[PDB]
DNA sequence: TGACTGGTTGGCCACTCAATTTGCATCTATATAGATGCGCATCTATAT
């Protein structure tokens, strides 16, 4: 449901050259910090095997750090600024690495699993036919089902009879008659294996590395390396990884995850203005269009109406959730502060924005904090059940706030979206207890006026890649892409997916669970190119170079998340279900839907 | 007393095969104009 709007932020010079001389000294220790977990922490590695960071580390880290002399010049805000950025850095971090090993084992299995059908009958020591017929017995017993046979492979060995279990599996938890190609089950395995492979290197990764401004490091290689002799080939390279190495220019964000420690106010003016907490002298004057203002007027209106009723509202329904400030890249020369630009990103919950929708987080709110405190029930512990009961007791006295009834669509009747590699976006609306396609939609009809704008990325990323190739040939610094159009087209869809879904009072939006496609085309092109290339990895790697490159640019993720996005803010339902392998583009959109609508009950 | 601040859980070449075009040689079975030979009319001559 959040939302992120921006301004930026105008002040004279000693206001913007005093924050970035606080934000340059603050950058420092979120490196130290990072640091002392990196290599320091003696712990690390049950860390890497938990998945999850310990809540309160980070801050044990930091509190000694306050006194530092290099870091003590710095509001109690900045501090818990440092704490919040280090805390979602590693946060992050370990529970991609958790994944990643889950994932090796869940693949681990499988090829230790995975056998040629003359491999069952002589692990057995029996027939094809006695596998089918113990496959149908386990199919009787089970009837959770891929879990429940992959647990009963597990568990129940059974005299090597799992191997009918195997035999299940790799039939996708079927019986099959046909029994099977050595050729086409040698590229199978091998899929695996270079699954396997992958994920083993992976399961390596770069520890997460702090944004270094000073240069320090890079003007002490350079002088080292062209001053002395290195005593190895490994040394010669060291030095050479360092220098060419590309150093930051901008300090990290400042994090206020409290909106009341960002105060605003009316300038004599007539603008808005805004202060943070800690930096109370440093008043800044909101620059922002229009088309976004409303939200910067409410934000000052949640807080004189909370101010003008004596505190008895609660900023636990305040319109502002979470500010960053940050410094965008300028163009040309100048001092940090007169070169870069504050931009204040302003996150906002934007069911907040009417009274119907803010009584849906007052009772989503009010559920949780009630569950806290039964599962809570010591001394500041106590202190905070008196944070949260003044907040259970406020959060029901309403704001003044605009009215429009919620959005209700009909329970049977749903949008599928189809996504693929030539037609992005595909729409069927389907009438389930009808078995009734209501309408189809391709990208022509789909974006109407703007269908020029797909033949333009095509055009774009072609024309582009070749410029830029031809421009790092001769170090240009001209280095350009179609991203923000790829944006744009994931952005139009996403409106007119929703505006169908409107059009025809859909209880829900259906997307597909894609998955990661990317890497499942890497494997399978692989297993198929060292068949044609067999010890020349070169032509392996240039095998399909235009189709594992247009898989790598598909921009799934982006359009799947530009439609949840418009229709949480519509209020309009998403589902998920599996897409169909076979069919048209339209095919697929009717039985996704159909399938999700199936996968109610 | 209402402000401030602090708290905190595929590509380049070499080789091969079906085909399918084009040309030439060899029937072949009919169509068609010129010798050759009766079969009678017609004229001439000869005799009682």
């Amino acid at each position: 449901s959040q939302i992120t709007i921006q301004a930026r932020l105008i002040s004279f010079e000693s206001n913007r050259q005093q924050l970035w001389k606080l934000m340059a000294d603050l950058n420092t220790p979120l490196i130290n910090e990072l640091l002392c977990q990196l290599g320091q922490h003696p712990d690390f590695e049950k860390w890497q095997q938990k998945g999850k960071l310990p809540s309160t580390v980070v801050s044990q880290l930091c509190q000694p750090l306050k006194t530092d002399p290099r870091f003590a010049g710095q509001p109690s805000r900045l501090y818990m600024s440092a704490i919040h950025i280090v805390d979602y850095i590693y946060k992050s971090w370990l529970a991609i690495q958790k994944r990643l090993q889950q994932q090796l084992d869940g693949k681990t299995r499988w090829l230790e699993m995975l056998n040629s059908d003359a491999e069952l009958v002589e692990l057995s020591g029996d027939t094809l036919e006695a596998i089918r017929v113990k496959a149908a017995e386990i199919l009787a017993i089970a009837m959770s089902l891929s879990k429940t046979l992959f647990d009963a492979y597990q568990e129940t060995e059974d005299i090597k009879s799992r191997s009918a279990i195997s035999y299940l599996l790799k039939n996708g938890c079927k019986l099959t008659d046909k029994e099977e190609d050595s050729e086409k089950f040698a590229k199978r395995r091998r899929q695996v294996e270079i699954q396997i492979q992958r994920l083993t290197e992976k399961l390596i990764s770069r520890m997460p590395k702090g944004r270094d401004l000073t240069n320090a490091k890079w003007l002490e290689t350079l002088l080292t390396a062209t001053t002395t002799v290195a005593e190895d080939n490994a040394q010669a390279k060291r030095w050479q990884d360092i220098l060419l190495t590309r150093s930051s220019s901008l300090p990290f964000p400042l994090v206020f995850e409290t909106n009341e420690d960002m105060v605003w106010s009316k300038n004599q003016k007539g603008r808005l203005c805004v202060h943070f907490n800690g930096l109370s002298d440093l008043i800044f004057e909101v620059y922002c269009g229009n088309r976004q203002l409303h939200w910067f007027q409410r934000f000052l209106e949640d807080q004189q109406t909370k101010r003008k009723s004596k505190n008895q509202h609660s900023s636990g329904l305040f319109t502002l959730r979470n500010g960053h400030l940050v410094w965008l890249e300028g163009e040309g020369k100048g001092e940090p502060w007169n070169l870069h630009h504050l931009t204040l990103y302003c996150c906002v919950d934007n069911r907040l924005w009417t009274e119907e929708g803010t009584e849906i987080v007052r009772q989503e709110k009010a559920d949780e904090i009630t569950k806290f405190i039964t599962n809570m029930k010591s001394d500041t512990q106590q202190a905070l059940i008196q944070r949260k009961q003044s907040t259970l007791t406020r959060i029901n006295n309403s704001f003044e706030r605009p009215s429009q009834p919620l959005y209700q669509g009909q329970s049977h009747i749903l949008v599928g979206v189809s996504l693929g590699l030539e037609k992005p976006a595909t729409v069927a609306v389907v009438d389930a207890i009808a078995n009734k396609v209501l309408a189809y939609r391709s990208i022509k009809q789909l974006l109407g006026d703007n269908y020029e704008l797909l033949n333009r990325q095509r055009r774009q990323q072609q024309y582009l890649s070749h410029e830029r190739h031809k421009a790092q040939k001769n170090f240009s610094p001209n280095q350009f892409g179609a991203s923000e159009l790829g944006q744009h087209i994931d952005r139009l869809l996403a409106k007119a997916i929703v505006a169908l879904a409107r059009t025809y009072k859909a209880g829900s939006i259906v997307l597909p669970k894609l998955g990661d496609m990317r890497e499942v085309v890497q494997s399978e092109i692989q297993a198929i190119a060292e068949q044609k290339f067999p010890g020349y990895i070169e032509g392996q790697q240039k095998y399909a170079k235009q189709y594992r490159v247009n898989v790598h640019r598909w921009s799934y993720g982006r359009l799947i998340q530009s439609i949840q996005s418009k229709a949480a803010q519509t209020g309009i339902v998403i589902e998920e279900g599996k897409q169909p392998i076979r069919g048209s583009p339209h095919d697929k959109a009717k039985e996704l839907a159909l399938s999700a609508y199936n996968l109610r009950l």
